[PDB]
């Protein structure tokens, strides 16, 4: 689609020139729909000083379907599984999800960054991590720092 191509050119321009703080997103090679991203661990979170790489695949029906995004860097988190799958509303279409075409790549990467600082334990992909987050926060923070040290630094 040329509608899709023109939109991706604009988004890549905006990601290059006005990236959200802590976030970078780029073309892996020469295809505007095969992207990579990076989110820095937030300050005052157990992921601080980690650098987290993500894969960002733009489906054929974008912007009417959401970007398909998974962590490539392992992360210890209630809403992200061991393969990097992310449970987040803006990465899914209605009725269950929140994606709409007025969101964009920068918007959902910012939502993922926020998810990292503020887990949603009521909708987990990792039930044991979620219970630990809810009921033994000091142990969750220590495990999340150690996982960051081992895999993201
Ligand atoms: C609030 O609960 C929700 C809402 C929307 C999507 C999800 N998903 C989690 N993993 N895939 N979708 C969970």
């Amino acid at each position: 689609s040329m509608q899709r191509a023109s939109r991706l050119k604009r988004e890549l321009h905006m990601l290059a020139t006005e990236p959200p703080p802590g976030i970078t997103c780029w073309q892996d090679k020469d295809q505007m729909d095969d992207l990579r991203a990076q989110i820095l661990g937030g300050a005052n979170t157990p992921y601080e000083k980690g650098v987290f790489k993500l894969e960002v695949i733009i489906p054929e029906r974008y912007p009417f379907e959401p970007p398909q995004i998974r962590f490539l860097t392992p992360i210890y988190h209630p809403n992200i599984d061991s393969a990097g799958r992310i449970c987040l509303d803006v990465l899914k279409l209605p009725p269950k999800g929140a994606w709409r075409p007025s969101l964009n790549i920068a918007t959902v990467l910012t939502s993922i960054q926020l998810l990292m600082s503020e887990p949603n334990p009521d909708d987990p992909l990792m039930a044991d991590i979620s219970s630990e987050f809810k009921y033994n926060k000091p142990a969750f923070l220590k495990n999340a720092r150690q996982w960051t040290e081992k895999h993201a630094r």
